[PDB]
């Protein structure tokens, strides 16, 4: 098997109006360049290359407007709608057909993640045979997300969506790992009260037959608020001071598929020259000269 | 017998590149909200209603998109295409027609202006019967503006566009307004050195003809431009601050058309609806509530 | 020197511990400069000369090791020590022998104001032959603040020290101008349930007389929050965004000096000189000429 | 017995100025804490315990006043004066009796790093047995510092401080670890060009007999730059972000003693109960617990 990767980038948008009426949510500027950038980064940084991206029936194709069939960067891109936000493992029902019999990794649209060694953290998972790899990640408000309670041994125990009373302050972040039983498992799946098809549900299945792999993020990493339009500025903020202090770009796809050998010296001169003219161009030009 | 004026709202976008490959940079967010809202909001302020839109071919349909007609804020909006961006000036060519025999305001897409009496030095240039106004601003770059040039008495006896040598660091900003002879100056222009139709050309005629009021924009005004990535995050927190500690938004359109008498509480309690899910929405309620 | 001022700058420090654990919290930096000369140019836009600054005994003689007897600056300081913060009005016990015969304005020395014609919305205050002004400025959270309710026309008609039940959303401000009476006040004040003796208590007192002026300082006015370790990042933020836009100063106490005439050109330069590794002394010395 | 460290926390802070004037740069707010708890903690998660605080004879009394004598945190603090800001490795002479004949680290005050498996990234530093270690962080500026240049099998092979023209992008920072021959270095040196004794020069030392090692700090990690007011201010919000987002402190020294066993819960309850009325002891104390 190999693995595919799902970008998952829909919703309503409803909770950023009206900047979401004009621009979708992960089409929004995280500091110089679009939000999708940043888990399509993710994605290449843990060697997955064929990519399917979902959005909403009006921003489907301003994805693909921006990105393509992916070639320029060494990768393939597909595309497909969502028709209603019906909750996150509907993805697995929309890329039935994209995923076959393969193994996938599923990154949210809006989850920017930051530090060092990232990819032998995604290691684990990305290698695991069969089964599914979440990450928990300590926040303040563990009630917005999937909460994630460990015994006193640091096992997993529980894993509950948006809880009033949360078990611990440990959510679920935005990045899954999944065998191929993932499918079937959503294509059986019921709503929840609220009416959405559950991503912790089908993590939970994992749990029950003691399949699920829940690996720490620890401190030293940052994961990125997206929800609030205050957050937005601050993630922003964020890639910002790392950036023009060490002259390096954050989650840049060309730079990520040129160190990875995904593309050549030569593709990514004739990508930057076209764009010569502006700091994203120079910056690619740049990294082929030393 | 609505007052009149244009948002020039076009230009590349290249300097920006890749935040405005999929999304018009007019229409990237400012906080908690597009930033074609600040000055449509100005000119709002300054008692215009009948507005034309101008940008590129491919966003001017976008602008068209997120806002109609505009009477849904008591305004009345059009749309015309500028199909490249060879000068300022060139939109009162462009909106010959729109503007017939009556005086016109001119805001550029990108420019964000706030501070105590707004409106009521807006509705001095508004009130003006012939000649132009145009306002300066101290900053630290003037060589990236029109840049006006002050004698012994501090009258302003000269303006240059983007000199290599500066004669002061007032700016002209990007807020104008002007009687009907702008179109017929307009449509005599060259192109300058820079290849461009200038606005600056217009103002220095008004100024020889002693017809140009320079207003000093002071240093507690804040005039703000949307030139760097890093600048868009500068003008997102600054405005972030100040909604923040007041609990009141800067340049929301449907506040300022409910304060000016454009649209009644129903229409705000309906604009409000399909926002009502959010702070936007809550805020507009509110507003009909005390 | 002869209109007085105070400068409230004291405090327990106990709500930013660790950070005013061994610094004052007036002493830290907002941007380029230290808290107080925030409030100390608000003053001397006001035309005030001869100020006191009041601190903890342990933190006045560091205020008094910066700013010296203020000679340099054309103004004359002095300085008493407040043994423990038993309260704001206070000020006037403490500063009695300093106000003498006087009228006197108070300003605590975490407050900053920005923004256009500031010193024209004091002046009525300053020129007001009796009775006090205070300023009264809209916030999302007027229960931290004495607020100020107001009747169906525009009348004041009470105040009341942090409400669980504000009645407005007017914040009454850290900028307070007395006549000579307020001394007396202070001295028959008794605490209150928090125990201190209330500025709020002595507006009051003046309310009752009928001779309370309460001014509005509108939305275009920042009157910046320094309460708690977020605010004060966006405080210095603010004032950066300003500045470095402006290429200008916000409350520049040398420049105010300059600009009002208090002190010369030679004495400017002299000024700029130990500065001047950085842009605040480069900015003093090319004030200077030409 | 226990490792040892020296805090080099004194520095004249002209390029700060007039903020330094009024405070000690490494007292200054870092966000939620004071400066030096930064580079503190950094010793601190390297398991060095005898840590030799550096200030100016006005500065040291304060600092003195913040750390005590360190046996709150299990930590052994002692004091010494630099009579005169004449260089980093004079903290080795200064320091000669502290240290004696052991290994020894050096940490500026002004130091801030933060991410993911610090500690491993130092445990080869504190490990070696003869030699030094220093750190490399690719900047976008790296003529400010120290600048380490490698062949192209990434071995060090020269190292100058504020190249003219920079051999590399690679800054080394303000971390270093000596074995015990850098007390004899340091006392054979000669001032600078800026009248200072340069740590480039102790290290150039060990470079030249073929034993300084450059580890490298990979782009995950954070350092955050306190060179500028603009720069400070980033760093706090950089702070701020991670703390905001996690619920969990950065450098917070109780916690790091609490958690590699320095201090135990008791002695984590008895620092936070007189500090449980501010944010801060609320989060001491609520360590001991969930
Ligand atoms: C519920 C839902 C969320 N989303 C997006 C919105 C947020 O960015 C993220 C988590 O809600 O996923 C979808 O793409 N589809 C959905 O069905
Ligand atoms: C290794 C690597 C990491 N990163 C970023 C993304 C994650 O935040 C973290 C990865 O270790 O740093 C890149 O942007 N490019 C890279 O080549
Ligand atoms: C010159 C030019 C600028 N612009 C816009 C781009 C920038 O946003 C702003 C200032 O150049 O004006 C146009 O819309 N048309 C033009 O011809
Ligand atoms: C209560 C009190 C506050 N303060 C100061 C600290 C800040 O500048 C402001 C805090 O309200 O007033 C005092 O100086 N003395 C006091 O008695
Ligand atoms: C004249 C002058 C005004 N101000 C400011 C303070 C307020 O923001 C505004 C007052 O109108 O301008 C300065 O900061 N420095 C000055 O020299
Ligand atoms: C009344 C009002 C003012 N303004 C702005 C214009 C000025 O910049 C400032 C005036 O106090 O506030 C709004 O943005 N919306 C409003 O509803
Ligand atoms: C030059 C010098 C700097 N310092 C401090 C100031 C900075 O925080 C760090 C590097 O400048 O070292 C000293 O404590 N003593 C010194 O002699
Ligand atoms: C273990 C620990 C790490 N850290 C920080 C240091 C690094 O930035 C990161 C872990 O390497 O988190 C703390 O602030 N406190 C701690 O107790
Ligand atoms: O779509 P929701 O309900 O807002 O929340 C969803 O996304 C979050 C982002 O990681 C997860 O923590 C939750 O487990 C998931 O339910
Ligand atoms: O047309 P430009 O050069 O692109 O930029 C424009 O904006 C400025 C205000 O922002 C004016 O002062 C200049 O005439 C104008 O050229
Ligand atoms: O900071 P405090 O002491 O809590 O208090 C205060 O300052 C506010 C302004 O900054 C005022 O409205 C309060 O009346 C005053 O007591
Ligand atoms: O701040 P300074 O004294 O100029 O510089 C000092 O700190 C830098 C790290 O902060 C080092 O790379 C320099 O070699 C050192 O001399």
């Amino acid at each position: 098997k190999m693995r595919k990767g799902i970008i998952l980038a829909g919703g309503s948008g409803t909770r950023l109006y009206p900047v979401t009426m004009a621009v979708s949510k992960q089409l929004l500027p995280i500091y110089d360049k679009p939000m999708i950038y940043y888990p399509l980064s993710t994605l290449m940084l843990a060697g997955i290359r064929d990519i399917l991206i979902i959005s909403t029936p009006q921003d489907t194709p301003r994805f693909q407007q921006l990105l393509g069939d992916g070639s320029q960067w060494g990768l393939n891109l597909q595309y497909k709608v969502q028709p209603s936000p019906d909750g996150l493992a509907q993805a697995f029902i929309i890329g039935e057909e994209f995923i076959g019999g393969d193994d996938c990794a599923l990154v949210l649209g809006d989850n920017i993640f930051y530090g060092h060694d990232l990819p032998k953290l995604m290691e684990a998972a990305v290698n695991k045979e069969s089964g599914a790899t979440v990450f928990a990640y300590h926040v303040n408000d563990p009630e917005r997300y999937g909460v994630v309670e460990f015994d006193k041994n640091g096992t997993a125990i529980s894993l509950e969506e948006k809880p009033l009373e949360p078990k611990s302050n440990y959510a679920v972040t935005g990045l899954y790992f999944y065998d191929n039983d993932v499918v079937q498992m959503a294509k059986n799946l019921k709503p929840s009260a609220r009416g959405e098809l559950e991503i912790t549900d089908i993590n939970r299945i994992y749990l029950e037959q003691g399949r699920l792999s829940v690996a720490l993020m620890g401190r030293g990493y940052a994961w990125l608020d997206t929800g609030t339009h205050q957050s937005l500025i601050e993630a922003s903020n964020f890639i910002a001071t790392i950036e023009e202090r060490q002259g390096l770009k954050v989650s840049c796809p060309e730079e990520i598929a040129f160190r990875k050998g995904f593309i050549d010296v030569e593709q990514v001169r004739k990508l930057a020259v076209p764009l010569i003219k502006n700091n994203y161009g120079q910056y690619l030009y740049k990294q082929t000269k030393d």
